[PDB]
């Protein structure tokens, strides 16, 4: 089959029918070897991660972008340019496989185009990357988020587009149920591979080079979970225990699920989630940890729906955001994500907030986490809570001025992420 063609199909679906890359992906990967799987993963990530690059290349190069019947072309066109500029597989071939591409995408008439464009680009390319390289587009984010992160922050925003734009590091989380950090990095390295502990995660381990997950010592065994740093940090927060009745709020993937019982394997943990797509995910975290909690299928909106009128002691709510700060791992996020959403996820996580609240105890712990790095979803959004909820008091994260902790990502970083603990 012709992985230019699935690549553009894919990307298509993401940028025009908004489809999310993790949901098209898996059908499209089942269907190739480990090196075509990871090819195909490179030019969907890739182009998705290039975007503003290869569509200000093609506004550049064709007068009349194509469109409409033949909107998979312009698709098509950007994952030749992308690995025109960003592999090393030979141009020729480069050219080749992805003029071939146009039969599986049903426009064959279209070869000549395609390769005239793709070679019309290599005729320009020195001058069109010079100009580029002077544009805004050259930070890879759309001009609405890209504006935003300018706004909230005036001295860090290149440098969080920067790490947005980098290879995600393979963040670890180690049970320490099984292994000390210390004792499992030993048989990493045993293993011939290369990790590094982090100051603020002590369960963390950050790969020098990603892995599949039957690589990492244990994986089966439930050993080691692939888990980012930041997230990993929720526990220092949350501080479950023993015996206590926790609620995992948005729980998918269960990754946040498992530590909770790492660090309390005797707390009584309730993980509850929209569908039972995010919860097929949830189930299998717990299975192979050998761990036992109750997975429910809820809406944070409606809580009596699945808990009644129960309480728990703590409460951890991964509330649904723009995942502006995980961009680095899911480029998609820029194209899937409108500057409209942020006022509504605002105020789903100001909705979600409210009816999940009265379900925590008296003297119990919500810890409210979002992985975003806009502060509507973050700061201020804890603030808005505090003022319209008496009984609520910040512990640590943050000041009442500036509710919470915020995380940006980087290199030996965890991702974009922001916390904030309250006591009731």
């Amino acid at each position: 089959r012709n992985l230019r063609s699935m690549a553009a199909q894919a990307v298509e679906q993401v940028v025009e029918q908004g489809q999310s890359l993790s949901n098209i992906l898996p059908p499209l990967q089942q269907k190739v070897s480990d090196k075509d799987k990871a090819l195909l993963q490179e030019l969907c990530f890739g182009v998705l991660r290039t975007l503003s690059q290869l569509d200000w290349l093609i506004n550049k190069l064709m007068a009349r972008p194509m469109t409409g019947k033949q909107r998979t072309v312009h698709y098509l066109i950007m994952v030749g340019l992308y690995q025109l500029l960003y592999t090393r597989i030979p141009p020729h071939a480069a050219l080749a496989e992805t003029v071939e591409g146009a039969i599986a995408i049903k426009r064959p008439q279209l070869k000549g185009l395609i390769n005239g464009v793709l070679r019309q680009f290599q005729r320009q390319q020195e001058e069109l990357l010079a100009e580029f390289n002077a544009s805004d587009a050259r930070y890879l984010h759309p001009s609405w988020l890209l504006k935003r992160l300018q706004k909230a922050y005036p001295e860090q925003w290149q440098s969080i587009v920067e790490a947005n734009n980098q290879r995600p590091p393979m963040w670890l989380r180690i049970n320490r149920t099984h292994h000390s950090r210390d004792s499992w990095l030993a048989l990493l390295d045993e293993a011939g591979m290369k990790g590094f502990p982090h100051a603020d995660y002590p369960d963390a381990v950050r790969l020098e080079t990603p892995a599949p997950v039957h690589a990492l010592p244990g994986f089966e065994d439930g050993w080691v979970t692939v888990q980012d740093a930041s997230a990993q940090g929720c526990m220092t927060w949350l501080a479950p225990q023993n015996g206590e009745h926790i609620l995992d709020l948005c729980a998918a993937p269960g990754g946040k699920t498992t530590h909770i019982l790492e660090v309390a394997p005797e707390a009584q943990v309730v993980a509850v989630d929209i569908d039972e797509q995010r919860l097929s995910r949830v189930y299998d975290n717990l299975k192979r940890l050998g761990m036992k909690a109750t997975v429910k299928q809820g809406d944070g909106r409606y809580p009596s729906q699945w808990c009644g009128e129960q309480q728990f002691d703590r409460i951890l709510l991964d509330a649904p955001c723009s995942a502006t700060g995980v961009i680095r791992r899911h480029p998609d996020i820029k194209w899937l994500r409108r500057d409209r959403d942020i006022p509504e996820l605002a105020q789903l996580q100001s909705e979600i907030l409210d009816a999940i609240w009265p379900h925590l105890k008296t003297g119990g712990t919500l810890v409210y986490a979002t992985c975003s790095v806009l502060p509507e979803e973050n700061s201020l959004q804890i603030k808005a809570f505090l003022q319209r909820t008496a009984d609520a008091e910040l512990c640590e994260t943050g000041t009442p001025e500036q509710p919470g902790k915020q995380n940006l990502p980087g290199a030996e970083e965890g991702d974009g992420f922001f916390y904030a603990k309250l006591i009731k």
